[PDB]
């Protein structure tokens, strides 16, 4: 019959463009189960508050609710409210945070695996911290030691591996993989291998 | 009329115990809409996959789905599936990633504000990276310059400010605030000020 009491904010882990808000359910539900959570955030200096609804069942099974699309290095204020059949409840105290800056991506971990034949190798990618911004491409470079670099390969962020077929036999190669985002390139992850004799 | 194809993972941002997965949805085939997305993850080396459902609509507006309850410094494989009225589509290929290690928290930023009376001040906290693990406490310490440290105050993580009242008038003070999690304490943030006459 009543509206919910305020949710309580426990954590606010800020990232570059997203922020994870950890909270506790309201002490009082008002008499009707909590259906959704209204998140409100505002850039320090703005008047209007941005909002978004979150499903109560999913929110509680996660313990968190992630607000997205924020600007890096900005001070924000964020608060919550619970909505039940009767209506919207009292809003929480406004927690304040500042988002992190976008940094270059860290290097990916590389894992070698056998390819179809002895003169080929498959390099599996193990993703790493991207710096706070989506990864644009993966730049792969390789060569047979003491020899020229084959043409550089560009890979989509979603790529999980890179195959290097039709190589020279009984030859030693080195592969360089770099992760790149809107901010720049990462340190290169190198990997060295040797094809079979025949 | 059938189940949808597999989604496509475009990004996986790993943190310490969570990971943000970005992806492309499949075509909505079969005349019916996509209802949910199934996220599956397994620490590389295990056999049993974990899982969680994500409302399709919410995911589509968010742009990501966040898997939680992961262990730090661990290699995981994640894959996604799309659900619709006719049933669960095919899982996507595994995407591997490694969670970050847990670090100490970063110090919080302090901002001063007037208090109820001229002999008090309100110290607002501007929260910051917690090092990948929940903040346990906010250790605060203040004092009038050229005197001993007042007793330490322990603020719970949900605190947004520290109020210092019943201070001497026309006196100079400084505040020290440290954020602390399981990993340890951060470097302290300072704030010096002077009460009114």
């Amino acid at each position: 019959a009543d509206t919910p009491s305020s949710p309580s904010i426990d954590q606010v882990e800020p990232y570059s463009s997203t922020a994870q808000v950890q909270f506790d359910e309201p002490e009082a539900t008002g008499g009707v189960p909590i259906l959704k959570y209204k998140a409100e955030w505002r850039a320090v200096g703005e008047e209007v508050w941005h909002s978004k609804w979150y499903d109560a069942k999913e929110a509680s099974m996660e313990g968190i609710v992630t607000i997205v699309g924020l600007k890096p290095e900005t001070t924000y204020a964020v608060r919550l409210a619970a909505l039940n059949g009767k209506g919207l409840g009292e809003i929480s105290a406004a927690s304040e945070f500042k988002t992190q800056p976008v940094r270059e991506p860290s290097a990916p971990k590389l894992e070698g695996q056998r390819g179809e034949d002895g003169n080929s190798i498959k390099v599996n990618l193990i993703k790493q911290d991207d710096g706070g911004s989506p990864i644009r491409h993966y730049l792969v470079r390789y060569r047979a030691l003491s020899s020229e670099w084959k043409p550089e390969i560009r890979l989509p962020s979603g790529s999980d591996h890179v195959m290097l077929k039709s190589l020279d036999w009984n030859a030693e190669y080195e592969v360089y993989v770099v992760a790149e985002n809107q901010q720049g390139k990462s340190k290169a992850a190198h990997f060295v291998f040797r094809t079979a004799a025949a």
